[PDB]
């Protein structure tokens, strides 16, 4: 087994507050829906927003969603909020080593 | 619920070919599956151990991990320049699978 690598894009975007942000993650490999989405703010670890490609992670603001199974997942915030401004990255689960995406970039136009 | 993971220090300075010492306890016994992460300045992290002790492919060999139960370590033997990085541990015993906060390695 190769190690499944995770094609994201974009790897940077600004955008308005209240914009939909919208985040692809491709899977090397089938992965069913073992996919999850973490935000990352400077200096700190990667905090869990979306897991299994679908569910919200308690606590998390419900403008975050993400959809998706097999291959091809999808990242959303419907309203971009300045609190959001960090960088975003999809991670496998299915199989050691559990990889991430190479991250977006968010900025506030 | 979550497992807790209390990863220390938060910063460090050592010199190339200095020993690096970075430890991880869990707020529960978590056995083996404890990874660590090294993330290189605007990179995604990449796991260079696994089951607490396991090294993956082309990580070096002065990088080792230790611990069982509730209480691990990282070390680099011998600090190179291209170590340069925030690195986290994460346990996968329960979901979810938690990080610690990470720690930041500069050089002196």
């Amino acid at each position: 087994s190769t190690d499944i690598q995770m094609t994201q894009s974009p790897s940077s975007l600004s955008a308005s507050v209240g914009d939909r942000v919208t985040i692809t993650c491709q899977a090397s490999q089938d992965i069913s829906n073992y996919l999850n989405w973490y935000q990352q703010k400077p200096g700190k670890a990667p905090k869990l927003l979306i897991y299994d490609a679908s569910n919200l992670e308690t606590g998390v603001p419900s403008r975050f969603s993400g959809s998706g199974s097999g291959t091809d997942f999808t990242f959303t915030i419907s309203s971009l909020q300045p609190e959001d401004i960090a960088t975003y990255y999809c991670q496998q689960y299915d199989n050691l080593p559990y990889t991430f995406g190479q991250g977006t970039k968010l900025e506030i136009k």
